[PDB]
């Protein structure tokens, strides 16, 4: 079936965190499910002995299909200095170009969970509940996001640790600059382990978030889905993953199952095989980009032609803006920061003024004097995936100037920090520029098949039976938050009801 094409129970298209869940779930109800993923399963130790690269020492594992290495964002200054030349190759973090706006997403068996910060935090309840007024938020908080939580494997620094560590010197220093500011901080949970993050600190275990890498993979420590969700869900006995297989095309079937036209490539972007797969139940967990683009294109290409005119819409990156600010000499940051975030600044009221901040760390190993934030905002910009036949492409038409509401949030909050401590933002950490805020990226990209819109209010696909959307497509343009805990619960509340009902 995966080997030469054919039919198989249920697919999943992608293997992160809507995929993941959906995937586990179906298992555990006995449905023979394949999932297919792009990118690889990230399990052979490469050249250096080690299954992923660091970000002091890229290569091509660090990128998905570029000719050369680039530096984390803010890092430049620092980081460009390791760049090198590399062979176009299915690597694991993949940044994707659109007109306006750089959308960067995990490529692999776990998707971003693969390349994320780990950062796993609930929305406020008040604020889902704006978002999302169509879905029963008891259920959610007393139910799904628990769920969730303990699947994932989240949990929470030691506070006398993180108190002592150098390696979260750099928090310290933020914290202590929005607290002459009025501003309060909060711990932010991980699926990173800390218990483990201790021990590298005492030299006990091989470092990984202590030896600067994060964003493309980590060696140890971080609890990724190939050991929670996906673990699991092999080990159902009902599902399995073949990897290097993109899906292209999506279609009806003339008797209501859907068939798929399926790519499978090498790990340097060899075509080697096209085959067709088919199934019963499709569930899409493609991600915000991957799964507008699968809709949009079977819309407009006729394979789908009654899917809504929804498909597409509601994009927005999550509010994301990233900005820096020079310390005073006399509070360096360290020359040793752990690549995972503990602490955020939390000036989320609903409001349009509403920032919630992660304090990031930085991976120069020498000290800078900079502390790095990157910027969750209230935006009411949202974009729109336009299919463009001629490239075969779905195309955001996101403008930077729909950033500015954002930009002006991050800043409003920044310059009160600034003006308490008598300090300026650096204006040269993401080119020539004088730019001190970074409005033309995104992380965490949500929307483009929304909830209730382009769906019902389960993520069923209006216009189909047995069709549906599982992931980050899903939210609608804006959760408040580091978004995987809600596309992880959102995800269990859907498959869930879609096992009960249609299954
Ligand atoms: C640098 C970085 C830092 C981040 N930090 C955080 C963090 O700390 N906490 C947080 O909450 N979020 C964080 N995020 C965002 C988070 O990783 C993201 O919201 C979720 O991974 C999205 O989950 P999805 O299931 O929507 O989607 P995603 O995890 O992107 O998975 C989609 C999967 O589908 C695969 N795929 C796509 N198209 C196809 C196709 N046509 N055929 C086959 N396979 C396909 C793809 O390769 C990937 O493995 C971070 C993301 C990045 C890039």
């Amino acid at each position: 079936s995966a080997d030469n094409g054919g039919y198989v129970p249920a697919v999943v298209i992608g293997t992160g965190y809507g995929a993941a869940v959906s995937a586990l779930r179906l298992g555990e109800a006995g449905v023979q499910t394949l999932m297919l993923e792009m990118g690889q399963l990230w399990n052979q130790p490469g050249p250096d002995g080690n299954i992923f690269c660091g970000m002091l020492n890229p290569d091509k594992r660090s990128s998905w299909f570029k000719n050369r290495t680039e530096a984390p964002l803010g890092s430049f200054l620092w980081l460009d200095v390791v760049n090198r030349n590399i062979d176009p190759y299915a690597g694991v973090l993949d940044r994707v170009n659109y007109d306006q706006m750089s959308v960067y997403v995990g490529r692999g068996v776990g998707g971003g969970s693969l390349v994320n910060g780990g950062m796993a935090v609930e929305p406020k309840r008040s604020y889902f509940e704006e978002i999302l007024p169509r879905v029963d938020s008891s259920e959610m908080y007393d139910r799904y996001f628990p769920r969730a939580n303990s699947m994932l494997r989240v949990n929470h620094i030691d506070t006398k640790w993180f108190e002592d560590t150098e390696w979260y010197k750099f928090a310290r220093v933020s914290r202590e600059q929005a607290g002459k500011a009025g501003l309060g901080t909060v711990f932010v949970p991980n699926v990173y382990d800390f218990g483990y993050m201790q021990r590298e600190a005492a030299g006990e275990v091989p470092k990984s978030a202590l030896a600067t890498e994060v964003i493309y993979g980590n060696n140890h420590g971080k609890q990724s889905l190939d050991k929670t969700y996906l673990a699991a869900a092999l080990g159902t006995g009902k599902v399995t993953i073949q990897t290097l297989h993109q899906v292209k095309t999506i279609r009806q079937t003339k008797d209501g199952g859907y068939a798929l036209t399926v790519e499978q490539k090498d790990t340097d972007g060899k075509l080697l095989a096209t085959k067709e797969i088919s199934c019963r139940y499709l569930f899409l967990g493609a991600g915000s980009l991957g799964s507008t683009e699968l809709l949009v294109r079977a819309r407009d290409t006729g394979t789908l032609p009654n899917l809504n005119s929804e498909v597409g819409a509601g994009w927005g990156p999550n509010g994301n803006i990233m900005t820096a600010r020079a310390n005073h000499m006399w509070n360096p940051t360290g020359a040793h920061q752990s690549s995972i975030p503990a602490l955020g600044i939390d000036a989320w009221d609903n409001s349009d003024s509403s920032v919630f901040a992660q304090i990031a760390p930085m991976p120069a190993g020498l000290e800078t004097w900079v502390s790095l934030y990157l910027a969750i905002t209230k935006n009411p910009q949202r974009g729109t995936f336009v299919y463009d036949a001629a490239t075969d492409r779905a195309k955001l038409n996101w403008t930077r100037d729909q950033n500015a509401p954002a930009v002006n949030a991050a800043k409003a909050l920044f310059d009160r920090i600034n003006k308490a401590n008598g300090t300026i933002y650096r204006y040269d950490l993401f080119g020539t520029q004088l730019k001190a805020f970074a409005d033309d990226f995104c992380y965490q990209p949500l929307g483009g098949c929304v909830l209730g819109k382009a769906t019902d209010d389960y993520g069923r696909v209006a216009g189909y039976k047995n069709l549906y959307v599982t992931d980050g497509s899903l939210i609608p343009g804006s959760v408040g938050v580091n978004p995987f805990v809600t596309i992880t619960a959102l995800a269990e509340r859907n498959v869930e009801r879609i096992i009960k009902q249609d299954v």
